[PDB]
DNA sequence: TGTCCCTTTGTCTCTCT
DNA sequence: AGAGAGACAAAGGGACA
């Protein structure tokens, strides 16, 4: 018999359990569990489901649950009940920084080389704790932390990079990698092929960093030469998780979707610019004629909806949803064009297909406001925020439904739009703000912290800002959020 | 296998002006 | 308001004990 048929029935007997107290798991944790952290972490999960749950720890189920599905995540479960309390009260960290720093593979070696190194990466090398934080925070987390250690001063030094730049490098998964994949190649690529520090530091600074960087030295002759691309569009196509992929794909594409489709390098540039580069070209190449036949979706419109994180995403869900959202919704081309056109592209459409008939009919927006409210990234997010909190934003704080669908049709929308269900009641009747400055504030992108940071200052206020009124404090944070504020909490210093 | 580390892709959020 | 940064997640592969 198959001898994976114990294991999974552990796995279910256990399973079963934790739906119960204290964690009460659903379906769809439980399954995330078992894919990543796999049996040993659903087991562990269950054998301190109580000593987690509440005193002294006290973490939410669904913090239970991202230490748990990782790698390893029976280690960073028996390691975070033993040096959460260490780590908070022997540096200061919070426990959501624990958990941040817990939530990754390999998660114990990460919590149990900060709890050793922070010293000495603050005093000695004179990081902070929140950059310690983030170097800690990816997989392998620990590799880089000891990188960071050893080659901060020969990277500040002999190579000179600053502080805050190893510590971009530092901070993506493979973090050692790209930090010593920097070491060797900063002087290569800044002193044969005229590229800035900064340059290189942006490649550097993603996931798989090392393959990008080695892959920029390897191909930026030939791509700057043979197919006439700038070294200033490679940075550009280098400077993205997965560049390597990209790299490659641009020089295989390249002619081939210039030639036969009429695009301008320029355009493949921008297809190839985003995480996921290489499946947004190899799409492109396949499906434009199929999208653009028959009078259809001009190359134009294919090219933008390519143009974002998950354009192969995108453009595959255009292709399936294109006629169902134009004949049995009343969208069109052109509307739905707009929506595929950012980062989650696929997730948009297919949040609007399920929700413009519920949003049009239970809550009264017209599609024209559905489109709008999708048409952002994270455009899922919103739409079910709005979903969610427009009944009680209009019923119980007073807003109308175009100044809730105003909050939500921005980058972080749903952020927005919680903040100002959970702060308004303080910043109008605490403070005096009325609704409409509230909303002002946070209909941009960034709307949420620049909500917290007006919060912040009129409860616990800095006198850096105490000469600004309240309404000038809300034209700062309409004009530039919580940078200009912040900027402004300087200047004065 | 369980654990650790590395890489790619997809999604979401905020900044920079 | 569009490009850039970066943060978080999901998933697969190498390595090794």
């Amino acid at each position: 018999q198959w001898s994976g048929a114990r294991a999974l029935e552990a796995l279910l007997t256990v399973a079963g359990e934790l739906r119960g107290p204290p964690l009460q798991l659903d379906t769809g944790q439980l399954l995330k569990i078992a894919k990543r952290g796999g049996v040993t972490a659903v087991e562990a999960v269950h054998a301190w489901r109580n000593a987690l749950t509440g005193a002294p720890l006290n973490l939410t189920p669904e913090q239970v649950v991202a230490i748990a599905s990782h790698d390893g995540g029976k280690q960073a479960l028996e390691t975070v009940q033993r040096l959460l309390p260490v780590l908070c009260q022997a540096h200061g960290l919070t426990p959501q920084q624990v958990v941040a720093i817990a939530s990754h593979d390999g998660g114990k070696q990460a919590l149990e080389t900060v709890q050793r190194l922070l010293p000495v990466l603050c005093q000695a090398h004179g990081l902070t704790p929140e950059q310690v934080v983030a170097i800690a925070s990816h997989d392998g987390g620990k590799q880089a932390l000891e990188t960071v250690q050893a080659l901060l001063p020969v990277l500040c030094q002999a190579h000179g990079l600053t502080p805050e730049q190893v510590v971009a490098i530092a901070s993506n998964g493979g973090g050692k990698q790209a930090l010593e994949t920097v070491q060797r190649l900063l002087p290569v690529l800044c002193q044969a092929h005229g590229l800035t520090p900064q340059q290189v530091v942006a490649i550097a600074s993603n996931g798989g960093g090392k393959q990008a960087l080695e892959t920029v030295q390897r191909l930026l002759p030939v791509l700057c030469q043979a197919h006439g691309l700038t070294p200033q569009q490679v940075v550009a196509i280098a400077s993205n998780g997965g560049g390597k992929q990209a790299l490659e794909t641009v020089q295989r594409l390249l002619p081939v979707l210039c030639q036969a489709h009429g695009l301008t390098p320029q355009q493949v540039v921008a297809i190839a610019s985003n995480q996921g580069g290489k499946q947004a070209l190899e799409t492109v190449q396949r499906l434009l004629p199929v999208l653009c036949q028959a009078h259809g979706l001009t190359p134009q419109q294919v090219v933008a909806i390519a143009s974002n994180g998950g354009g192969k995403q995108a453009l595959e869900t255009v292709q399936r949803l294109l006629p169902v959202l134009c004949q049995a919704h009343g969208l069109t081309p052109q509307q739905v064009v707009a929506i595929a056109s950012h980062d989650g592209g696929k997730q948009a459409l297919e949040t609007v297909q399920r929700l413009l008939p519920v949003l049009c009919q239970a809550h009264g927006l017209t599609p024209e406001q559905v489109v709008a409210i999708a048409s952002n990234g994270g455009g899922k997010q919103a739409l079910e925020t709005v979903q969610r909190l427009l009944p009680v934003l209009c019923q119980a704080h007073g807003l109308t439904p175009e100044q809730v669908v105003a909050i939500a049709s921005h980058d972080g929308g749903k952020q927005a739009l919680e903040t100002v269900q959970r702060l308004l009641p303080v910043l109008c009747q605490a403070h005096g703000l009325t609704p409409q400055q509230v909303v002002a504030i946070a209909s941009n992108g960034g709307g949420r912290p620049a909500l917290e940071s007006i919060v912040a200052q009129l409860s616990r206020p800095d006198p850096a800002l105490a000469a600004l009124t309240n309404d000038h404090l809300v034209a700062l944070a309409c004009l530039g959020g919580r940078p200009a504020l912040d900027a402004v909490k300087k200047l004065e210093h």
